[PDB]
């Protein structure tokens, strides 16, 4: 049930993900602030060779963005698409945003039941790869505005939706994270969730917390997405 629109209609919702990232690199890092220089799409359930089993698990979706002298991994097993990623640096911070994008701005989407988009909630999980990039290329950014998930990142139920969070502490000082699950055209009460964390100074707080100012937006830049 696709539409481009926001319509009124009962147990039918336009189910979205948007994450949300702030990374302040270490001091004795060099200097990269070349955003989004790569972003590719990858779909695999450790699926293929060399690793056969008799019971495969759920296929993950990974984005590898590249940029701010820094390679970026986000997996998505059971989640909204994404449809839009941005990026944005300065000093010795980087900024990311991933999400789907809402009927809102005219894109189309998948509008779920209230139960299966319950289900998506419970399944949906993100896993983040933080490594450190020497990649001196330009931006490959898009002439277009960036489009949004029409999802804000204010305090609501919490929901155990990210994973491990693996980084290479070398280039990699904080980090703070926020993942927000909900509906796309209007808010449903018992369907918007969020996860996230702050890794400061080597400490890890969790729980969802009010992030509407963890990034400055307007500052994104939309990535133009490649492959192999």
């Amino acid at each position: 049930s696709f539409a481009s629109s926001c319509t009124e209609e009962e147990n039918n919702h336009h189910m979205g993900i948007d994450v949300i990232i702030k990374v302040t690199k270490q001091d004795q890092t060099p200097t990269n602030d070349k955003i989004c220089q790569s972003v590719t799409e990858v779909t695999e359930s450790e699926d293929d060779g060399v690793s056969e089993e008799v019971v495969k698990g759920d296929p993950t979706t990974y984005y590898t963005v590249v940029g701010g002298g820094l390679r970026m991994n986000f997996g998505f097993t059971k989640c909204p698409q994404i449809k839009s990623i941005s990026e944005s640096a300065d000093g010795n911070t980087v900024n990311a945003r991933l999400s789907s994008v809402s009927p809102m701005y005219g894109i189309e989407s998948p509008a779920i039941t209230h139960e299966e988009a319950l289900a998506m909630i419970n399944d949906c999980a993100v896993s983040i790869n933080i490594k450190c990039s020497e990649e001196e290329k330009d931006s490959n950014i898009k002439t277009h505005p960036v489009l949004g998930s029409n999802i804000s990142h204010k305090k609501v139920r919490y929901e155990d939706i990210i994973g491990s969070t693996i980084v290479d502490i070398k280039c990699v000082k904080d980090l703070e994270f926020s993942v927000r699950i909900g509906d796309m055209c209007k808010e449903a009460s018992e369907l918007e969730v969020k996860d996230g964390f702050k890794y400061i100074d080597g400490s890890v707080s969790e729980g969802a917390t009010d992030d509407t100012s963890l990034i400055d937006s307007t500052k994104l830049k939309a990535c133009v997405g490649s492959l192999v």
